[PDB]
């Protein structure tokens, strides 16, 4: 028995040959989110409606439709309903959706609801753009040199949750198989030993890298860097790097730069040379601090992407305003990237920036670039104005302290 | 037929009940290192001899004994000799050794010689202290707030090199076993798929965490933070966190702080309260930038430790001067932590700081704290004096440019 209400006014977005067809009255499912979701989601709804209204002078309007996942889903659908089947069906059916932060419970053997959503809908691209907003307090000297776009592989890697607990019958069984059937000698302590599996496939790697390159082409970016720990994990991380370079050669006319290993790919629209290169992951966490300007589009595996995105967000003072998308071939789910921060929930206190900027990515994904531009513009103005939420204000002098909802208004005020 | 020459003057260090017995004329094996090893090692030898000579007025002297691993080993012992058996025997026999950077060849199925050395000698602690040297050009505003000591688990994790290449008969076999015998459903693309294994054991985790806590006690440090990605990898990363906390409760009288989950451990020598806490790895890469002062001793798994150490080193401007040790129960191997940088090899140009500070850790490990203190003092003086190698100088105004060997002298000059 669904508790979802389809808006009476409103039409579903359609997908016609890899191309979204967005009506002027699209229905957008949204998940409020747990904890501070109660604060940031309404700020996002208001800010989005304003930008859309201003951009198209009332010709277009989103019909928001609440759907459920997480703690609130249990309150709505009952006890063990953390992720209702219909939520998966609805996101797929309506093609574009957005969500606040989710609470995954502990003690019940439930795995990350965020990851569940990504894997279940096969949203194989985790897209995390990272730029600096002038006026943001940052811990680094030159945050303005950071302008990157992370394509993080979302469907494979150790992140896929294949593992067995130490001393479990399964763990014992897997370890037996490995030592006796596979002749594995390098397990240091085979007893009381947990075991995880890290898969990385040619198809998985290539759909991710294909998207990263298409994005560099579509947006006239300077380069795509394959980031990997291939010198230690040759057949997963190293294979990802090799497949990445290969895809570039096979589908995009990638050709050797000097002695290699870097390649150049010609932008078929602008004729610009896009550099395809690679950096070992540990060095890369150094290079983003020391030479951020040399990096643009990044393509990498699941776990590394997680680390890199977070490291970048912190460096530009954007820990609380980092936008993110999960994109597959059939639908897309945009998200607040921070946690539920239950301590502040309901206080109208936290920064709605992250979910607002994810909504910006959503609008842009929908082809409503004018409205998306107004959000970027509003965000830039409000931050420049030093009219900000506590998390920014406490790090600045002469800022005006705004509530969550008030920061929403300040964004609108600057549109 | 050994090509190693045991020094005529000199005595071997001994181990008596977990306690090193160091004679006044200890023999120390050293591996020159490939590439810039030719530049930094002699700078290290000279700087160490000076500190030892000054500290003990000639009463003590190290008898350096060259041993081999890497490219130079092939030149010495022949074609496929990258890591001679005797090198393992010698390091174990002489208890304390140091090395420059190593070249692991590509194309021959040889795995990291660094990792080989660590695993083969069971040097299960990778010890990476990270502090700021006043005067070092850093990309962050307040590098002086960083004063941490990383205990990185060295013997397990995905870093152990257990994996099979996509399309290999073994890969196919492992994937078959997993899908059909283990009922694994979450491998997205089972074809053309590489597979790695990530082990984490109770014993492996606890010997690492035990060392981290003993170190916090011995050095009156404020806290030990377990860093892990346990919310996604429950049975490896999560188990490491749980075992860590458990070890603290079982062996060190760890007790709940407030509602937990943090614990307090009483320093049995100073009565100081040592906090045992934990942070998810992705957040931790943010927290080291945003709140570096809240962190002290870190305990974490192999791969995470790799990332964290490198990220920290970059933030304090120490990418080229980061010291490191590999420590086991029977011996210890100190190392330059940077690469071989072949482009500058032999130019007497690069920064010998990393290997010099690893030598500082070696001297301290040997109980020769007075000599170790003189190196710290020299390094602080030379850097403060702005008398530095190109890698520092190019980032500063009004520095004096020194060659590698000259920077060695500047350190001595400041002792
Ligand atoms: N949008 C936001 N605006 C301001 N602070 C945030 C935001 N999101 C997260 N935080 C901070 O990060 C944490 C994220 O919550 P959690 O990781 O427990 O789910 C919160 O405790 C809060 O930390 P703080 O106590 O420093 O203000
Ligand atoms: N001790 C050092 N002093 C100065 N620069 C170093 C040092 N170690 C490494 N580097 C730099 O880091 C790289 C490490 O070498 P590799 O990772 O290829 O093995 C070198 O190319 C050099 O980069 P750079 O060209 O910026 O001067
Ligand atoms: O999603 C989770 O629940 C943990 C991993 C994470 O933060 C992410 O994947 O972005
Ligand atoms: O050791 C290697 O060869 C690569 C990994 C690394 O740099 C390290 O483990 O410190
Ligand atoms: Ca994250
Ligand atoms: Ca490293």
């Amino acid at each position: 028995e669904s508790k979802v209400v389809v808006p009476a006014q409103g039409k579903k977005i359609t997908l016609q040959n890899g191309k979204l067809n967005v009506p002027e009255n699209p229905i957008i499912p949204y998940i409020e989110g747990d904890g501070i979701g109660v604060d940031v989601t309404p700020a996002m709804l208001k800010v989005v409606d304003a930008a859309v209204e201003k951009a198209y002078k009332g010709e277009r309007k989103i019909s928001w439709m609440e759907i459920y996942t997480g703690e609130k889903s249990t309150q709505v659908y009952g006890q063990d309903v953390w992720l209702p089947a219909e939520t998966l069906d609805l996101i797929r059916e309506y093609r574009v959706a957005i969500m606040g932060p989710l609470t995954t419970p502990v003690g019940g053997g439930i795995r990350s609801l965020n990851v569940a959503l990504r894997q279940e809908l096969d949203l194989y691209i985790c897209l995390r753009p990272v730029r600096y907003y002038q006026g943001t307090p940052s811990p680094v000297k030159h945050p303005e040199l950071t302008d990157m776009v992370i394509f993080r592989e979302n469907s494979e890697d150790i992140y896929a949750g294949i593992e067995w607990k130490a001393d479990s019958a399964d763990a014992e069984k897997v370890i037996k198989f490995l030592r006796e059937e596979m002749g594995v000698k390098k397990i240091r302590f085979p007893e009381h030993c947990g075991i995880g599996i890290k898969p990385c496939s040619e198809e998985g790697t290539k759909r991710l890298v294909r998207a990263a390159i298409e994005y560099a082409i579509a947006n006239d970016r300077d380069s795509v860097t394959l980031v990997h720990k291939g010198n230690i994990m040759k057949f997963t991380e190293g294979a990802f790097k090799d497949w990445g370079y290969q895809l570039a050669r096979e589908e995009f006319g990638g050709e050797l730069i000097d002695g290699g290993p870097w390649l150049k790919v010609k932008n078929p629209n602008t004729g610009k040379e896009i550099v395809i290169k690679d950096v070992i992951a540990d060095a890369f966490l150094q290079q983003i601090l020391l030479r951020p300007a040399e990096y643009d589009v990044i393509a990498c595996m699941n776990l590394n992407g997680d680390y890199i995105s977070d490291a970048l967000a912190a460096q530009v003072g954007g820990i609380g305003i980092a936008p993110g998308a999960n994109i597959g071939d059939e639908c897309a789910l945009f998200e607040a990237t921070h946690g539920t921060a239950p301590k502040y929930a309901g206080q109208d206190k936290v920064n709605p920036g992250s979910i607002i900027l994810s909504a910006e990515m959503m609008l842009r994904h929908m082809g409503w670039t004018e409205a998306a531009d107004l959000i970027v513009k509003g965000m830039e103005g409000a931050i420049n104005a030093k009219t900000v939420t506590y998390d920014f204000e406490r790090l600045m002098d002469g800022a005006k302290l705004l509530k969550c909802s008030e920061f929403g208004d300040a964004i609108i005020e600057n549109m």
